[PDB]
C-alpha cells in the first residue's frame, strides 16, 4: 500500500521534473569532463540504504522539556506506518530499527505490517538503561555491569528476549548500548565493573545465533556523567576482540570527546575488523542528535571517504551496518528524517565522486595541498540533481519534503490519532 | 519543629565529640604558627549560607529514565520538610529557592511552613522552559524571545507572577533562565532573538520592586543544541547592562564550555559589578548537575579565592546570591545536597586561610611559583575540623550524613509518602 | 609582473572551455532559483581579505620549522611574493604587516607596495616577544606588566607602529598580546585586566581620527591557565571602555571548544564593535590552517552572519578581513592562493541566501526549511563564479595550477639563500 | 653536592620543630582512623620519578622563549641542574635523556651520573625535528613516512638511542612521533598506521630481553587534523602487536578535552599494557604546565588506580614514572622541586584510601559514601609525611626555600653566560 497517494507524487515530480533534467544532464556533462560517468553514480546512490529509528520517529525531548506535534505515533504501528512514508519518498529506508520494551508487541504482527508496508528491520536494540513495569531488578546502578548478580542476568536474559524478537521479523543483529558507568569517584572500580560487563555480554554472545552480528556501542558520557564502562572506541575493541568474530563495535557520531577525529577511529576499526556498523546524527555540544550533516555536513563525508577508501583499498567482507539515531525535538519528525536519510546519501556520492588515483598520487608525494584539493573538488559536487533523480527512478519524490507537505499527510495522521 | 530528633543529633555528636577536639585544636596549633586565628575562620564559616533548591530533595533523572528513590516528596511541602533535614544538620541552608510552576501554593502556607521549620525564601525561579496544563501558548520555539507576541506577553506575565509570590513569602530576586535557542542553523536569526529577549526582560525589569534583583542566566547549551540566546557571561553582561541597575549575572558552574575559565569570570563581572550570584554543582562534560566539588575541588576554591579576595578588598555593595543548583540520579537526595553544601563551605574556609599580602607580594613582584604556591598552602589545608565544630556550636551535626542515617529519616517519609515508579527521561 | 602573463593567459585558455560550460549551467540554474549570477560575480570580484606578511614564510611549531626552498629573507620578499597571490586570485591587494618582524623605512615599503600594486591592511604590534635592545622583558606581560616602565615601553611600541602604518597607508592597529598567567594566584585578574585597560587608552589617545584599534581576544597560548584578553566578553568590555574608535577583532581559532562563533559575530555586530576578522581553520586549537580546509559550513555560518547584517541596514559596517594562518607543511603561496579563495566562496554562498524566504521559515518557525534554505545556498558549488571573477580581473581560472606551472617557487629558490644560523 | 650541606642542614633545623607538632598531630589523626603513618612515610620514601634532562632549561611556545639566568645548556650543565632536584627532593634520582639533544660520550655521561648521584631512566628518540646534515627530513613524517629510506633512517635513529642506553644503565625507549597529517586526504590513515607498525617492529626486534619499549598517543600538535599515534585505543593496538616488551606510555596532557584519563589507566593495567607516565597539568591542551598545580583531584585520581594495582601488584604492572613539562615563566629546577613534591602527594593521599571501605561502598552501590572514602583520604594534608620523609632521607624539609637560601641560581648564572648581559 501507499502512504503517500501516488497520484500526489507523480504531480509534485512533475512540476520539478524539467529542472532536474536541466541539473541533471549539466551534472553529466561536468562529470563527464571529470572522467565520471554519473549513471554510475546514481546506480550506487540508489543501492545505498539506511535503517530509520522507530524512536525517531515520535517527537523527542530533553530532561527539561517534551514538545509533541499533532498526530504523534501512538505505538510501534503507527510508527511503522509513518516510517513506510519516508520509505516510499525518499527510497532510502527500507528497513526500521526496533528497541525493545518500547517496541514490544506480537513479533508476528510486526513482521506482518512490515511486510504489507513494504519494510525491512535491521539491528534489534536492547534497553536496559531504563525500567519497565513489574521489573524484579532495577537498573539504577547499572545493568550488565551491576554489582547484583540477578541484576546482571536479567538484563542477560532482556537481551536474550531482544534476540527472540528480532529472529521473528528478520533481524539480524542486536546492538547494545547500556547507561552503565558513575558519577561520581570511587562509586565504581573501573576494572571490576568492566570484567562484569565482559562476563554478562560473553552470556549474550553464547546466546547469539550464528547468522546474527553482535554490536556494542561506546559513549563517553550520559546518563552517566563521571565515568562510563563502554566509554570510547579503545574500551569498545576489546570489547568486540574477547567476545568473538560475530562481535563488532557501532560508531555513533556524537558519542565522542570534543574535537576528537572520529574519521580516523572508523578507519582503525576498518583496519582491525571491527566496525560493524554506524548511529549516524549530527551535533555541536554532546550527543545532540541532530539531524544528520545539518552541523557538520564535511565531517560526515569525511566518515564515508574512508569506507570508499576500504572499498578501494580492497578491504573483502566489510558491510557495516547503517543506521540513523536522532532525536527530533524542533522538527516534524518525518521531515528530519527524510532530509537526513537524504544527507547521508550526499556524503556517500560525494565520496564516490573522490579521484582514488589522484588522491593515492597526492599522498605519496606528500603533497598536502593537492591531496586536500582533491577532496573538495568531490565535497564540493552538488549531488542533489543525481539525488533527486535516483528517488525519482525508483518510485520516490524530487524533493521529498515538499512532496510529504503537498500530500497532507500530517494533518491525516493528526485527525486520525490522539491530541 | 525538629524533623531529627534532638536526641539523635546530640548523641551522634558526643559520639565524634572527643576526636574533633583532638583535630580541632591540632589544626588550631598549626594555624597559629601560621599566624592565623582558628577561631576568626570558624566565625566567619558559621556565617556562610548558600540556598538549597526546592526542586533538588526529588530525585532527577536524564532524558533516557528517571529512577526515583523512596519516600520522594509529593510536592513543596513535602520539600520543604526535606530542606528543613538539611538546614538543621549543616546549619548552612537556612533559605530555598522556588521554582514556579512547580512549587505554585498558597504564599502564606509556604511562608507559615518556612517559619515553622526555620527556612526563608532565596530567589524564585520562572519557569518558561517547559510547558503547563492549560498553557495558552507553548515554549517549544521559545519564551521571551519567542517570534509570536502573545507568546512573549505570556512568558512576560508569568515572571511576573513569580515576583508577586516571591514578594509574599520574602523573597528579593528573580532568577531567569530559559532554554530560548535554535537547533539549527538558520532556524533563529540571532540578533532579531536577542533583542525580542531584551525587550521582553525590560518589561519584567518595570515589575520589580526597589530592593530587588533580577538574575540571567547564561548557559552555552541544552535545551537549545545549535544556539542559545543567553549563551555565555559576555551576552549575559549585555542583558545586566542594558536593563539596568537591579539586573546582575548569575553563573552556573556547569554552564560554560569545555576549559573555560570560570574564576576569570566570576572576577570580570565583579570589577563591573555585575556579579548576581552562583549556581554551584560540579561536572566534568556537559551541564552533569553533580554534588559540588565531588569532581574538581580545586577549581571550586578557586571561584571562592575570587570571592574572598573582592569580600577582603572592602568590595562595597557585594552581596552575591549563593544557591546550590544540582540533580541527585544516584543518591539520597538529602545525603547530597548535606555533602554539597559542606564542600562549599569548605572552599570559602579554605580561601579565608590564603595569605592575601604574601600572595599580593608574589603577584607584583612575578613570583608565579609562590603565588601559586601561597594559594596551596590554603587548599591543602584540612579544614574539616572547623566545618564540624561549626556545626556543632550552632546546634547542627558533627557528621550530617552519619547523624541523617542514624535517624532513620529516608524511612520515616518513605512510610508516610506514596511509592513512585521509574520511567524514561523525556527522549520519547 | 611576479608571473609571466604568457602562463596566465595559457592556462586560462587551457581551462577556457570548461569554465564556460559550468559557468553559464551554474547561471541557469541560479536563474531558475531568482538568482542573478551576474550581480553575484560583480559583487565576488570586489571581495577582498589581507594576506598576512608573516604567512607566506613557512610556519612551524614548538618542536620544530621545516623549511620549504626559497623561504623569503626579508619584509621586500615577502611583499614581491604577497604580490604573486594577489597577481592570481585578485582577491588579496592589501598586506599586513607585523612589528618589529617587518621594520623597515616606510617610504620603501611603500614605494614597493605601489610598485606591485598591494596596499597595506591593518597593521600588527608585537608585545609577545623580546627584540633586541629591549629595556624591560615582555616575558611576565607586556601591556598589563605589573612594571609601569614595561607598560610604558609596550605602549610606545604601539605608537611606533601607528607612526609606520600612518605613513604606508595602513588606517587600523590591531592589538594582540600573549599576557596571562600559567599558575594560579600568579595574576590578580581584575588588577591586571586594570592595567591593560590604562595603557590601551594611552594607545587610543595616539589614533588619527580615521583609524580604528583593534583588540583580539584569545582563550589560551601563550599563557596556558589565565589570558587577560581570553575571550569577546572581555574584548567587549575593553572596545566599549576605550571608545568609538575601538572595536574587536574575532580571530575564528582563538575559541574554547565548540563555542558558536556565529553568534560572538553577531552579538558584536549589533552593538557595533566587530572590528574585523582572522581567518583560518582549526580542528583542536589555534591550529591556523588554511581556512574551510576543516569546517567550510563554519565559514559559510561566519559570513551568512556579516550578509545578514548587510540585509538587515546596518549602518556604516565595514569589518576588516585578514587572513591569520600558519603554514606548516605546504607552500605557503599556495595555502593563501587556496585559503583566499575558500573565504570568497563561503562570501559568494552567503549571497546566494533566499532570505526572503528564510525571513518567512524564521518567522513561522519553521525550522527544516529554514536550514535548508541555507543549505540550498552553501550546497552550490560557486567554483566557476570564483573562477570567472578571476579571469575578468586578471588572475588566474585555476590559481595553483598556474602558480606550478609558472616555476615561481624554484625561480625563488635560486635567487633566495637559506638561512644557515 | 650542588648544594652546601651546612645550608641544608641549617633550613631544617630552622623547620624542625613545626615539623614535629605537625607530623606527631598527623601521626595521631592516622591512627585513630587505623592507619600507621610510619608505613606511608616508608613508601613515600622510595616513590620515585624521572626527571627530564630537558626540563631543567626554560620552555617556551611558538610565539616566543624568555630565557631566565644561568641557564643549563648542554647535558652535563644539565645533570649539574638535575642533581639538585634530587638532593633536595630526593624523589628524582633518575635522569630522561633526549637524543639527539643529549649526545655525548657514553662512558662520560655514566661517570658524570654516578658522580652526581644520578642514574638514567628511559631513553627518548627525536624524529619530530631535523638535525643538521640529516640526509632525509622528517617534516611529511618519520617512521610512518611515506618514502622508505625516511623510515629506514628514522628506525636507525631509534636503535641507536637503545645503544647509548645500554652504554648508561637505561632500560626503556619511549617513542613519540608528530606524525600525522594537516589537511583532510593528506594521509592515508590506514596506510600511515601500517608503515608505523612495521617500522616499530623493526625497532622492536633491537631491544634487549629486559628491556620494554614504550610508544606514547598525542590528539594533536604538531600535527593539527590528525595523529598516527592519536589516542590510547591506538596505543593498545601497536603494544599488542608489537609484544610483550612494547607497552604504552600516558602522558596527562595528551587526552581530549574532558577525557577521563584515570579510565584510561585502568583499562591499561587490566590489559597489562601501562608502560609508564609523563606528569604535568594543564587546562587547555598539552599545557605542560607543573603536575598537580590545575587539577590536583585528578592527578589523586589517577594515583587512586595505580595504588589499587600496586597493593595487589597485577600482572604486568611496573610503571615507569616521569615528569614531561615545559617551565617557560618559573626557575625550572623549582618547578620540577615542587611538581616532583605533588607527584608524592598524590601517591601518598592515594596510599591512604581505606581499601575495605570503599569496595564495601562500591558492592553495596552507595555512590557517596565511595566518593567521601575517596575524599577522605584526599583532603589528608599529607605534606608533613612528604617533608619528613626528605629530612629522613638526606633532603630538605622545605626543598624550594632550601633551594633560593643556598643561591645556586645566582650561583649558576655567574658561570654560565646568557645570550646578552
Ligand atoms: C536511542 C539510544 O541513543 C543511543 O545513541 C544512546 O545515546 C543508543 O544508540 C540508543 O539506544
Ligand atoms: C534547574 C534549572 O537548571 C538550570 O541550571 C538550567 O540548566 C536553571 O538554573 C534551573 O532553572
Ligand atoms: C600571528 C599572531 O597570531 C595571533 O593570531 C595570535 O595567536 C595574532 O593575531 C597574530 O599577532
Ligand atoms: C618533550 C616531548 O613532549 C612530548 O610529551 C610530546 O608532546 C614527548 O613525550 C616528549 O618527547
Ligand atoms: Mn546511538
Ligand atoms: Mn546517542
Ligand atoms: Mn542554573
Ligand atoms: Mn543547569
Ligand atoms: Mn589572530
Ligand atoms: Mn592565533
Ligand atoms: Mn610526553
Ligand atoms: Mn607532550
Amino acid at each position: 500500500e501507499f502512504r503517500i497517494a501516488q497520484d500526489v507524487v507523480a504531480r509534485e515530480n512533475d512540476r520539478r521534473a524539467s529542472a532536474l533534467k536541466e541539473d541533471y544532464e549539466a551534472l553529466g556533462a561536468n562529470l563527464a569532463r571529470r572522467g565520471v560517468d554519473i549513471e554510475a553514480v546514481t546506480a550506487k546512490v540508489e543501492k545505498f540504504f539506511v535503517a530509520v529509528p522507530s524512536w525517531g520517529v515520535g517527537t523527542g525531548g530533553t530532561r527539561f522539556a517534551r514538545f509533541p506535534g499533532t498526530g504523534e505515533p501512538r505505538g510501534i504501528f503507527d510508527k511503522l506506518d509513518d516510517c513506510a512514508v519516508i520509505q516510499q519518498l525518499t527510497r532510502a529506508t527500507p528497513n526500521v530499527s526496533l528497541h525493545i520494551p518500547w517496541d514490544k508487541a506480537d513479533p508476528k504482527e510486526l513482521k506482518a505490517r512490515g511486510d504489507a508496508l513494504g519494510l525491512g528491520f535491521d539491528a534489534m536494540n536492547s534497553n536496559t538503561f531504563s525500567d519497565a513495569p513489574g521489573q524484579a531488578h532495577s537498573y539504577k546502578y547499572g545493568s550488565l555491569s551491576h554489582t547484583n548478580a540477578a541484576t546482571r542476568a536479567q538484563a542477560v536474559e532482556h537481551n536474550l528476549e531482544c534476540i527472540e524478537i528480532g529472529k521473528a521479523i528478520g533481524s539480524k543483529a542486536l546492538t547494545v548500548w547500556i547507561g552503565d558507568g558513575s558519577n561520581f569517584p570511587g562509586q565504581s572500580n573501573f576494572t571490576r565493573a568492566f570484567e562484569r560487563y565482559l562476563s554478562a555480554m560473553a552470556e549474550i554472545y553464547k546466546g547469539l545465533p550464528d547468522d546474527w552480528k553482535l554490536f556494542s556501542e561506546h559513549k563517553m558520557y550520559e546518563p552517566a556523567f563521571y565515568s562510563t564502562v563502554v566509554q570510547d572506541w579503545g574500551t569498545n575493541y576489546l570489547i568486540a576482540q574477547t567476545l568473538g568474530p560475530k562481535a563488532q563495535c557501532l560508531v555513533d557520531l556524537g558519542h565522542h570527546a570534543p574535537n576528537t577525529n572520529i574519521e580516523m577511529i572508523v578507519a582503525r576499526l576498518i583496519q582491525f575488523g571491527k566496525l560493524g556498523g554506524f548511529h549516524f546524527n549530527d551535533s555541536k555540544y554532546g550527543d545532540d542528535d541532530l539531524d544528520a550533516g545539518a552541523i557538520e555536513p564535511y565531517r560526515l563525508f569525511l566518515v564515508f571517504n574512508e569506507l570508499v577508501d576500504a572499498e578501494a583499498r580492497g578491504v573483502k567482507g566489510f558491510h557495516p551496518a547503517h543506521m540513523i539515531n536522532q532525536s527530533h525535538n524542533v522538527t516534524d519528525p518525518i521531515e528530519s528524517l527524510i532530509n537526513s536519510a537524504n544527507e547521508i546519501r550526499r556524503a556517500y556520492a560525494q565520496a564516490l565522486l573522490v579521484d582514488r588515483a589522484a588522491l593515492s598520487g597526492y599522498q605519496e608525494d606528500n603533497d598536502a595541498l593537492m591531496a586536500t584539493e582533491t577532496l573538495k573538488r568531490a565535497y564540493r559536487t552538488d549531488v542533489e540533481p543525481i539525488l533527486a533523480e535516483a528517488r525519482r527512478r525508483t518510485g520516490g519524490a524530487v524533493d521529498p519534503v515538499a512532496t510529504y507537505r503537498a500530500s497532507g499527510y500530517r494533518a491525516r495522521v493528526a485527525a486520525e490519532r490522539p491530541a
